[PDB]
This record gives structure tokens, C-alpha cells and sequence, in this order.
RNA sequence: ACAU
DNA sequence: CGATGT
């Protein structure tokens, strides 16, 4: 029904899918930039998303901040619900860097606790997430 | 079908 | 048009 404004939102932009990875989280009422990830050469859109998700999670964390996380991604909400990424893509020599960090990420919920909400934006209503990448 |  | 996902 209603934006939460006081919240984090997160989004994946890639070049390819599969193909070069990165996200960010923005402050969703000002657009402000509070993270990016540094590119990585071969991953999948919803790797991405969820890698997005769970770095919000651990910059919320470490601010002892109770803010939701907002992201468009169905798929990445269900995998961090269920700290499981269930990514179909080839677990080779070159996506070895997304996959360490995907592992790396499920180990990291599998060892700590939260409390924050992480919410369905609703693009159809609201427009493109504040995170996105304009492309 | 829906979400990307 | 193609790909990633439930
Ligand atoms: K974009
Ligand atoms: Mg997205
Ligand atoms: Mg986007």
C-alpha cells in the first residue's frame, strides 16, 4: 500500500546475464549511495540480488540499524528467507569469484541473527527501485 | 503466469 | 530478441 521511506533499498546492474555483476544500496527517501560493490566479471542477475539483500543485512547490522530493505527481486527474497541461493549457473574456474561470495554470503546467515524486514518493492505501483541502475 |  | 528464477 504505502512506501516505507525509512528503509534500504538494494538493486543488481549487470552488462550480460550471465555476465558482469555488481549492486548498491541507496537511503530510499534521499537516493543517497551507502554501498556499491566493486564489479564482478561473471555472475547471474539473481545472484546479484542476493548477494545485494544480505550485504544490506550486515550494513544494517554493524549500524545497529532496525531499517526494512526493500528489493525487486521475488527470486532473491525467497533465497535469503531460505539461505539458500538455488543459482543454476556452472560452478567453474569463471565464476569462481561470484560463487565464493554467494557461499560466503548463505555461510554468513547461517551464523548470525536479524530482525529486518526485507520487503517486495512494488514496481507496479511505485515505479523502478531507488536503487536501480537506469538501464 | 509472476518477479527480474 | 536473449537469460535468470519461483
Ligand atoms: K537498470
Ligand atoms: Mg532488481
Ligand atoms: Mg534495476
Amino acid at each position: 500500500e504505502e512506501i516505507i521511506w525509512e528503509s534500504l533499498s538494494v538493486d543488481v546492474g549487470s552488462q550480460g546475464n550471465p555476465g558482469i555483476v555488481e549492486y548498491k544500496g541507496v537511503d530510499t527517501k534521499t537516493g543517497e549511495v551507502l554501498f556499491e560493490r566493486e564489479p564482478i566479471p561473471i555472475g547471474t542477475n539473481n545472484m546479484g540480488e542476493f548477494l545485494a539483500i544480505v550485504h544490506g543485512l550486515r550494513y544494517l547490522k554493524e549500524r545497529n540499524s532496525r531499517k526494512p530493505i526493500y528489493s525487486d527481486s521475488q527470486t532473491a527474497i525467497k533465497w535469503v528467507k531460505d539461505k539458500k541461493a538455488k543459482s543454476t549457473l556452472v560452478r567453474n574456474e569463471e565464476t569462481a569469484l561470484i560463487w565464493k561470495l554467494v557461499d560466503e554470503a548463505e555461510e554468513w546467515l547461517n551464523t548470525h541473527t536479524y530482525e529486518t524486514p526485507i520487503l517486495k518493492w512494488q514496481t507496479d505501483k511505485w515505479g523502478e527501485i531507488k536503487a536501480d541502475y537506469g538501464r
